[PDB]
């Protein structure tokens, strides 16, 4: 029911292609597992996505399951991702564009959290634009990391632990994420907080650390990132981004975050601004 296209690159644990659903006439994007591996988790993934299934900017998939040696997950085709576009960008994005991709993703990310799982992967590779008519609306992908953190009847959060490995990308985790708390609500959210410095600078001042090994690499981007403080990251940029990572660094394990606190930070710094209100990002006017 579906033709492979060309390889496109590379999910948490699979390959992503584009491919032809030849019943729809319409191109999709598809998740392959080779059926013979150490650990399967593509059937896990889709669960997680069914359950998001209907939320604002979440994909619609289909599992199909195995054909031949693979197992197969199949997505509405998307668009660029915010890292692709911000290169387009030339690597920087006016203040107004980070705030609007600010107000889409703690919305997005609370979402999640809703449905009682936590992201552990919140990456500008893990955010894709719509197409067409949708071209404004930030979508989320890629739940291979996701874990559920509360039970869905009781919502009684998940026991706190420790010692536990880095699941997801080193330069964009949380503080406690590099010494090895299980990571929960709180960890997403300052994700995002080090996502939208990133767009501002253009580059984190943890970034580019040389190591021969992986784990020396990653030791030096904890310590950078623990001895840089939020004052100095966040200076020569509006105080609400460092009140936004002072927030998030100040809660506790099983917080549930005040999303709308954030989010009115962001807006009311927003309206400050004498903006034109049209919904434009920087990479539709040039
Ligand atoms: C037509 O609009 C544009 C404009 C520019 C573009 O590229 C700069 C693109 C474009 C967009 C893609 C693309 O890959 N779209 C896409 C990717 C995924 C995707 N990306 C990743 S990580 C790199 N995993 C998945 C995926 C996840 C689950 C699944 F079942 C299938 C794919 C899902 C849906 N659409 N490609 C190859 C080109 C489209």
């Amino acid at each position: 029911r579906y033709r492979l296209g060309r390889k496109i690159g590379s999910g948490s644990f699979g390959d992503i292609y584009l491919g032809t659903d030849i019943a729809a006439g319409e191109e999709v994007a598809i998740k392959l597992e080779c059926v013979k591996t150490k650990h399967p988790q593509l059937h896990i993934e889709s669960k997680i996505y069914k359950m998001m299934q209907g939320g604002v900017g979440i994909p619609t998939i289909r599992w199909c399951g195995a054909e031949g040696d693979y197992n197969v997950m199949v997505m509405e085709l998307l668009g660029p991702s915010l890292e692709d576009l911000f290169n387009f960008c030339s690597r920087k994005f006016s203040l107004k564009t980070v705030l609007l991709l600010a107000d889409q993703m703690i919305s997005r990310i609370e979402y999640i959290h809703s449905k009682n799982f936590i992201h552990r992967d919140v990456k500008p590779d893990n955010f894709l634009m719509g197409l067409g008519k949708k071209g404004n609306l930030v979508y989320i992908i890629d739940f291979g990391l996701a874990k559920k953190y509360r039970d869905a009847r009781t919502h009684q959060h998940i026991p706190y632990r420790e010692n536990k490995n880095l699941t997801g990308t080193a330069r964009y985790a949380s503080i406690n994420t590099h010494l090895g708390i299980e990571q929960s609500r709180r960890d997403d959210l300052e994700s995002l907080g080090y996502v939208l410095m990133y767009f501002n600078l253009g580059s984190l001042p943890w970034q580019g650390l040389k190591a021969a090994t992986k784990r020396q690499k990653y030791e030096r981007i904890s310590e950078k990132k623990m001895s840089t403080p939020i004052e100095v990251l966040c200076k020569g940029y509006p105080s609400e981004f460092a009140t936004y990572l002072n927030f998030c660094r100040s809660l506790r394990f099983d917080d549930k975050p005040d999303y709308s606190y954030l989010r009115q930070l962001f807006r009311n710094l927003f309206h400050r601004q004498g903006f034109s209100y049209d919904y434009v990002f920087d990479w539709n006017m040039l």
